[PDB]
This record gives C-alpha cells, structure tokens and sequence, in this order.
C-alpha cells in the first residue's frame, strides 16, 4: 500500500515514513516541489500525504498539479500543517501521534 511522503524537513518525513513502514504501508519520499512532482510515475501513489509548503513550490500548487491530470486527479490528498479550502480529502496537524496518522489515512482510504 503505497503512500507518497511529499515533506521537506528531513525528520519529520523520515519520521513518518517509519511509522507508516512499521504499519504495513510502502512510503515514498519527496524532499520538495520538483521531486515530489517527478514521483508521480508507475507505481503510482494511493494517497499523498503533503506538507502545506515546500521549496519551488507550496501544497497548494502541488494539488493543483494533482488535480490537472485524470491519473492524478482522484488520488487522497492529506494536508500536513503545523500549528500557528484548499483541495485536500483531510488535513493533519505537526505534531501527530502515529496511531492518529495512520488511523486518518485509512478513514480517508474509504
Ligand atoms: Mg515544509
């Protein structure tokens, strides 16, 4: 089960891509804008997990991308925003506890 980790900073997506590991899911990791965008290939992701800004380009524009395309178009879209309308299927606050990670990408899986 494949989940596109579109995140910038290192930890933090290092520290979501173990939780996900460790749940049964197959994590890909996108650092920025350019390299989350040439992650959309074969084998495609079935749901995109993406941080609200990133360098050359924020999640906003990233969605936008997204929803530009019939391959990408119906893919979930879970927001990443830190604490202090868009698009996106679900949102989710840094910090998360893991089980509220993974709990929110399967209710939103369907
Ligand atoms: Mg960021």
């Amino acid at each position: 089960r494949r989940i596109l980790v579109v995140e910038d900073e290192a930890p933090i997506r290092e520290m979501v891509c173990f939780v996900l590991e460790q749940n049964g899911f197959q994590p890909v990791e996108a650092e920025d804008y350019d390299s989350a965008v040439n992650q959309l290939n074969e084998p495609w992701p079935d749901l995109i997990l993406l941080d609200w800004m990133l360098p050359g380009g924020s999640g906003i524009q990233f969605i936008k991308h997204l929803k530009r395309e019939s391959m990408t178009r119906d893919i979930p879209v879970v927001m990443l925003t830190a604490r202090g309308e868009t698009g996106a299927d679900d949102y989710i606050t840094k910090p998360f506890s893991p089980k509220e990670l993974v709990a929110r990408i399967k209710a939103v899986m369907r």
